Formats: C-alpha cells, sequence, structure tokens
C-alpha cells in the first residue's frame, strides 16, 4: 500500500496474511474456516496468519492455520488476469474474536464513486521499495468503467475494477494482493493488478467479487 496509513493493530480484522515462510499475498477471512484471496496467489503448502499486525514480531494474538486446500476459480487465467478468485480452506477453523472476524460478501455490485478500504502489508514506496512491519490502510474511490478503461493498454474484463486516484500517489501495491476492498462494509474487492504502483493515470485494479457470490457459496458447500 502507497501513500497510505497505519491502520492500527487489529482494526481490520478480516485481514489475513499468507505466509509461504514469508507474508507473500493477503487475504480476507469469509467465515471461520474460508479464506478470499486472489488466484495469482495460489502456492502449495500455505499457512494463513490472522489476528497479525506486525508480521515480523509475535505480538499475542495471531492465529497461524495451515491451508487445508486452495481452490483457484476455474476460468482463472494467469495470462489475462480475467477471474483472479481463489478460496483457501483452512484445516481447522479460526477462532473468530474482536481482533478476527469475517467480512461479508456482497449482496450487490458496487457503485462507482464508492469509498472503500483497502489494506495490506505490501510495498510503501513511491519510487523504489519497502515493506513495512505492520498493517497499511487506504481509503480510495472506486472509479468508473470509462475511466479505468481509458486508464491501461492490458485488457479489462468485465470480472475487474479499478478504484485509487489518477494523479498516482496513492495505489495498493505489489505485496498487497489477495487483500480486501471493503465498501460498506462489504468486501468487494481483491487486490489483483496495478501497471507499477502509484502511477498516474494507472489506477489498482481489483477482482470484482460481487460477479462471484454464488461461486463462492456453492464452493464452500460443496467442500
Ligand atoms: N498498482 C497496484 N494496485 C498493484 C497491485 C498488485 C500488484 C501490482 C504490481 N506491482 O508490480 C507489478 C504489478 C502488476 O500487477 N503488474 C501487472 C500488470 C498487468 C498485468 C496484467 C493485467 C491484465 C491483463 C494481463 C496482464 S499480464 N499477465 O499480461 O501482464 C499483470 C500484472 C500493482
Ligand atoms: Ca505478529
Amino acid at each position: 500500500i502507497v501513500g497510505g496509513y497505519t491502520c492500527g493493530a487489529n482494526t481490520v480484522p478480516y485481514q489475513v496474511s499468507l505466509n509461504s515462510g514469508y507474508h507473500f499475498c493477503g487475504g480476507s477471512l469469509i467465515n471461520s474456516q474460508w479464506v478470499v484471496s486472489a488466484a495469482h496467489c495460489y502456492k502449495s503448502g500455505i499457512q494463513v496468519r490472522l489476528g497479525e499486525d506486525n508480521i515480523n514480531v509475535v505480538e499475542g494474538n495471531e492465529q497461524f492455520i495451515s491451508a487445508s486446500k486452495s481452490i483457484v476459480h476455474p476460468s482463472y487465467n494467469s495470462e489475462t488476469y480475467n477471474n483472479d478468485i481463489m478460496l483457501i480452506k483452512l484445516k481447522s477453523a479460526a477462532s473468530l474474536n474482536s481482533r478476527v472476524a469475517s467480512i461479508s460478501l456482497p449482496t450487490s455490485c458496487a457503485s462507482a464513486g464508492t469509498q472503500c478500504l483497502i489494506s495490506g502489508w505490501g510495498n510503501t514506496k513511491s519510487s523504489g521499495t519497502s515493506y513495512p512491519d505492520v498493517l497499511k490502510c487506504l481509503k480510495a474511490p472506486i472509479l468508473s468503467d470509462s475511466s479505468c478503461k481509458s486508464a491501461s493498454s492490458f485488457i479489462i474484463t468485465s470480472n475487474m475494477f479499478c478504484a485509487g486516484y489518477l494523479e498516482g500517489g496513492k495505489d495498493s501495491c505489489q505485496g498487497d494482493s489477495g487483500g480486501p476492498v471493503v465498501c460498506s462494509g462489504k468486501l468487494q474487492g481483491i487486490v489483483s493488478w496495478g501497471s507499477g504502483c502509484a502511477q498516474k493515470n494507472k489506477p489498482g485494479f481489483y477482482t470484482k467479487v460481487c460477479n462471484y457470490v454464488s461461486w463462492i457459496k456453492q464452493t464452500i458447500a460443496s467442500n
């Protein structure tokens, strides 16, 4: 997260870090045994870390649980980025409290101009690089489809939406992926991609969770 702020210890209790020996992607907890993330974040043998703040220091409210299974969406196309969503099942349920809590799926898609909360432990730097210890946060507006389409030369599909600021400066970044975009207390987005980070006329792009609510529920129920 570039141009953002330190969220505060456990203020975003649905934020989850996916760890493969090190932090590498975030997710969102949708219920006590299911985490939503990005399909491009798939890795075998993931450990999912709940109640994290400082990912480098053991602070007392962490829960480390192993991914039972990681279910990439069937039409995820690693090359085009379309359907960049995945569900991770945990081997055991997380124990839910004030610092570990699930986020609601949307009932309808969020409208352009909605202010949302984006968070993660990804790059915070303007130009050059730096990864924070504690969780970063960003409030950013969903931009319009016609604004997003003109903003890129990669092919945008109807399973993506863009959010952030056209002037650059404020954006999700590398290591944020798979993390949440929450709008009006609903999980509307998954950090998916962007052309660099916080660059002018290059806003962040997000999996449009609202198109996948049925697939999520059916998947959770079948497994
Ligand atoms: N700016 C962001 N919000 C953001 C978020 C996560 C990662 C990165 C990022 N930080 O550094 C690079 C990044 C990146 O995503 N590069 C990138 C650009 C385009 C695509 C892509 C998009 C649509 C279609 C096809 C492609 S692809 N696979 O052909 O390149 C994939 C990755 C930036
Ligand atoms: Ca910690």
